[PDB]
DNA sequence: ATCTGTACATGTACAGAT
DNA sequence: ATCTGTACATGTACAGAT
DNA sequence: ATCTGTACATGTACAGAT
DNA sequence: ATCTGTACATGTACAGAT
């Protein structure tokens, strides 16, 4: 009851779907076709959506989008940076650029703003830089405000690095034969010391946001709706909210929650026990496997298992019992956060 | 348990699958080669293995494979034979290697065949470390058998096909009804897939005889088969062993028996058991209605079904709904009745033709 | 010199063998 | 249970062609 | 190489039926 | 309340034309 009412609030609408997009979809377009088709160290780079947005779990309003332009690269040589797991050094048009990070992220970066300067029928500005993070991002203003994030990509076609051997643990939930698949896949790096790349499965993680049944019928029309995404939905939620209202959670981002409840998928692979009737329990028990998560100071990433989420060189001890505190006790008094 | 012991007569050995695909393939990749050589019509011409073998459902021995030889067709235009659903007439848009074989526009299939076995002739001719040779053409078939004595007996069916990437016919929009079994994304991209005409090459005395095409779907039913749960981890190392293949296999079986001894079930083919099969996967879509120790009652089931095909004389083409196997064009009530009375004999008195 | 159809290289599900 | 041969999907090398 | 056309997936929206 | 059926909307894969 409580929970069915929250999702309709968080629900997007029709109309503001339609208006988000074409606007968004001008701005990208325009911007791809500057690459390219301008003779550009990124000729040849092509689109890919990801995010929430495109996964179908994007709350409240159509208003931030994630936009991958992957760039094919010749079979490019790896070196795991002091065994992080999700971090290398690049090495061998691009020439212009060990293959820097910052370098061809600032050229990159370069041409978004010149292009974004000439486009004179929408409110586009380009946001200052945020050190570290790896995109562009588009501030629209259509009468409400959007936030788009270009993010660079190089796409490589062999084998996955040996730090996801373990990884992506589907074998007992979407099964082997898609593993070995989603595995012959590109995988793509993107920008994080000065010249460090990043492992990245957006796409990876879109194809499982859509295929997330261990039955090939899981929320088709002709099969039964689970409740796996409203509980994705429901815990991101949760964690905006809190973010909002405590500057102490800003260490901390949907892709944890994202993470998370990938593991509790794999956990439960079964899709009646994500029977949309029994939403309320399987929320609880998702908020207990986070909070599980929080004590034990450990979420690892999906794909690159020793890759700790969780660990203190990244949020400190006091921020994780700062959430867990509020976490607890917005579970024993029926959310009362969800109705502001 | 007593299905348990069949199957394991079934069973294929490794050591004469091996053998058998050692010789099979040395034969298959030297004809592939030559029909890319010199101004060969067939160049281009790609292969897809397809039928029992590589389903996995190849029963008792590894002495027959099939195998497709398909060749891309662009701008293909398609007249539906007499509202047949499953057989067409194949014209081109413009006035091409296949130009040898046009006939004002129409793509002679029983001439193309024809130049196809001619040159696979004579590279048999010239293989001379193994006994292999070119079965007599028998009519209504599509294909270029290749019999290979590796001492042992091994059939092998190069089947001529054209490869259309164009969405399908619309005799088949009702076909593959796998929405509430594998599900409509499956679908949509097992239907984004080509098709593929293969000759039909009859001798009947009908109009068109020699330009008539069949609709092939072998690669759709080599996906089915091998990927044939509701449940994305069926028959995988993490996930529960169902008996689909199995029921499949014993049915195979009591057909294979029983056409051995009597002439009457001619008409009959292993393909009429595949599709009542695919019927049944359909009508019990659910993984747990295909657990391994209620195998007895699922080959129960399946037979019951074949049944009431024969006797109501119905066995809709899987992917063509229109078209009926078991009509009384394509085979007798009497020869549908006989064998209903030998399915029947067999059910009723445990099945004395598994121990022969 | 580069280009490219062909064939080797790699990885793993499937199911037979032990 | 683990070891293992075949089939097949996709990446990559390179002899011969340009 | 680039771009449109097509089909049907994933959604939202709502009335009528349960 | 929920379930079913139809309208309406955008996203995405890829054939075929240029
Ligand atoms: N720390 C990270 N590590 C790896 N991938 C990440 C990380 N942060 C974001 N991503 C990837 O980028 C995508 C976009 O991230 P973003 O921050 O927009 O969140 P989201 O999943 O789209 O949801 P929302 O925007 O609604 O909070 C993610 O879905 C994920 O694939
Ligand atoms: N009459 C038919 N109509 C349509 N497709 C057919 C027909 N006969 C055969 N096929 C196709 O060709 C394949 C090969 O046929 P074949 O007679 O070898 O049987 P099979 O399914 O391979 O089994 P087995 O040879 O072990 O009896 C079949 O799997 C099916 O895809
Ligand atoms: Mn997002
Ligand atoms: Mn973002
Ligand atoms: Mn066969
Ligand atoms: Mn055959
Ligand atoms: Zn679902
Ligand atoms: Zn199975």
């Amino acid at each position: 009851d409580k929970l069915k009412k929250v999702l309709d609030k968080l629900r997007l609408k029709r109309k503001d779907i339609s208006e988000a997009a074409e606007t968004v979809n001008k701005v990208v377009e325009r911007l791809l076709r500057r690459m390219q088709k301008r003779e550009s160290e990124f000729k040849g780079v092509e689109q890919l959506n990801t995010g929430s947005y495109y996964e179908h779990v994007k709350i409240s309003a159509p208003n931030e989008f994630d936009v991958m332009f992957k760039l094919e690269v010749p079979r490019i040589e790896l070196q795991e940076y002091y065994e992080t797991g999700a971090f290398y050094l690049v090495k061998f048009p691009l020439s212009h650029f060990v293959l820097s990070a910052t370098k061809m992220l600032s050229k990159f970066r370069k041409i978004i703003k010149e292009e974004v300067k000439e486009i004179k029928d929408i409110d586009v500005s380009v946001e200052k830089e945020k050190p570290g993070s790896p995109a562009v991002t588009l501030l629209i203003r259509n009468p409400e405000e959007i936030s788009v994030d270009i993010i660079l990509a190089l796409e490589s076609k062999g084998s996955w690095p040996i730090s996801t051997k373990e990884g992506l643990p589907i074998q007992g939930w979407l099964g082997t034969k898609v593993r070995t698949n989603l595995r012959r896949e590109p995988f793509y790096l993107v920008p994080k010391q000065g010249e460090t790349w990043r492992l990245s499965f957006s796409h990876t993680e879109k194809y499982i946001l859509n295929n997330h049944g261990i039955e090939k019928t899981c929320c088709e029309s002709s099969g039964a709706k689970c409740c796996r995404k409203e509980c994705l939905k429901l815990m991101k939620y949760l964690l905006e909210q809190l973010k909002k209202e405590f500057q102490e959670l800003d260490a901390f981002c949907s892709y944890h929650v994202k993470t998370a409840i990938f593991h509790m998928w794999t956990q439960d692979p079964q899709d009646s026990q994500w029977d949309p009737r029994n939403l309320s329990s399987c929320f609880d028990k998702l908020l207990a496997f986070f909070l599980e998560c929080l004590r034990t100071e450990k979420l690892d990433h999906y794909f690159i298992p020793k890759f700790n989420l969780f660990s203190q060189e990244l949020i400190d001890r006091k921020s994780k019992e700062f959430l867990s505190k509020k976490i607890e006790y917005e579970r024993n008094n029926g959310f009362p956060i969800f109705d502001k």
